[PDB]
């Protein structure tokens, strides 16, 4: 609403234009890129959880697995084709309501894979328009052995009546969130999951996530 | 325009501050490109043959080796580092002149080095601005054993009375577009050459090639 | 005057937008790139130094130590992490000690890594806020035993009051201005050194570089 159809396209077609006739802004970029991702990997850790609040616990392009008004959430950084966080992602659903006051915040992750990416994108893409459909499908994209490709996505984006959802090249902007946001959290393993100005990298034992979670609510007023 | 000078001035400085102050969107087209490659990576064949038929035999900036109007045309993806295509381009063009109804639509690929690009570069800019200055200079770009720079690169273009012609961004656009062709019709391998229905994907004995094509004069009649 | 801010806004979001929506855009940008920095190391030494001179000797973000007034200037590219422009930047200062006709400036580079750049762009950018800290950043950068970090370089600028001051973006293009010419000047090796027409790569003993400093004095 500020330029004008017009004026808009003319931009879009200058960003080619520049980037090409110019390619030391491209080489600029990069180096402050590499320098970007150094200032987040050397930060301080728990300050990053004071200052990163409201990305982590207030997203709402991030999927959540329970009730939106509960008192603790647990964030899970995941990714669909990693077999560990299908092996911790049950557990994370289990918490939720056995313990009704807790939920869990889903935050998918692009390392293994270009799939892993698309998956995310397909995951992020549902949670905005039918945030209920996000389930099914993100259970099957878990449950689902072998590396998915963009046929094993069409198979579960179908199994969970969600193939009509295109996917935005705005919910890239939240899976890039995430990543940023697993370097200022200094997480390069996953499942990590995020209960309380302290994180879980790796699987657990359901009695002992059992016994964290429950530890978390004694942290919490009355 | 749309934007005056001093707009258009803008647009061009904000680009570069826009990458430099948020170099996160720059590492988001990575991967979101990483996963369009893949996308087309893992596209058909054929409905990639079925789509792609204008960008194949249709595209003004692709140099044509043979008649105007033929009515079989060979798509012949190449690279002028490649071992094997500077001994199947001269067989390529042998089928021109023994086949009059044969032509040959050169479609040069980055997929060697940085000379590739620059030699690709050359040649469709030469076609844009003198189509019949092309062969010598494709020729003598093939032709030529052992890796190209600029220097072997410029020592062709007189001695093919080119290198008053310019190097333009927009031969860049074109083979950007020879690339993303390349990745949808599964081409892992130079030589290639699109042969009707089928591509073939290697370096073959002249009489191999030339029941092939003859086949394919056999399905067009006339 | 041209955009409002409304609009400059929305440009970055266009620009964001655009380049996602078509990533095809950014791998055109690529090989136009490689193919830039491949033309940069083809060129002719010499004829780098006689086509940006304008780049070498005039650039007002280059820092300088020394007179403003001098009739020979060096050019010193040199890396803050490099244990050899450790040992050459000291024999730099005495030349325009011992010669106040003779001047350096300087033109950081990112070769050993990242902590080279921001440790670059560090001391760019105090260089534009206030000229009169930069020398003392420079040496206690320098000076510097082993790779720096995001903490080694914040602490040398408390030890020189210049932690107040911020780390531009202008500052890259700056750094970025350095790099590419220092490819087009075919330069693999830190310290490299400017000296009228020729450049002198590496720390030589201070009796060598002062008598080529003095014959090229000499030539002016």
């Amino acid at each position: 609403a500020a330029l004008n159809a017009a004026q808009e396209k003319e931009v879009r077609a200058l960003v080619r234009d520049t980037l090409v006739s110019n390619p030391e802004i491209l080489e600029e970029a990069i180096m402050a890129l590499q320098t970007k991702k150094a200032d987040e990997q050397q930060a301080q850790f728990r300050q990053a959880l004071a200052s990163e609040h409201d990305a982590l616990y207030n997203d709402a392009a991030s999927p959540r697995i329970g009730a939106k008004d509960a008192k603790l959430v647990l964030v899970s950084f995941t990714d669909y084709n990693c077999p560990y966080c299908k092996r911790f992602d049950p557990l994370l659903e289990k918490i939720t309501e056995q313990y009704p006051d807790v939920a869990v915040i889903i935050k998918p992750l692009p390392f293994k894979g270009e799939s892993s990416a698309k998956a995310s994108q397909a995951v992020l893409s549902v949670w905005k328009e039918d945030p209920k459909a996000f389930l099914a499908l993100h259970q099957r994209l878990m449950q689902k052995k072998t590396m998915l490709d963009n046929a094993s996505i069409e198979d579960a984006m179908k199994s969970t009546n969600t193939s009509k959802i295109k996917l935005t090249d705005d919910s890239l902007k939240t899976l890039q969130n995430n990543l940023e946001l697993s370097r200022k959290l200094g997480i390069q393993g996953t499942p990590a999951t995020v209960i309380g100005d302290t994180i879980l990298p790796g699987a657990v034992d359901y009695d002992q996530l059992e016994i964290i979670v429950k530890e978390q609510l004694a942290k919490v007023k009355k």
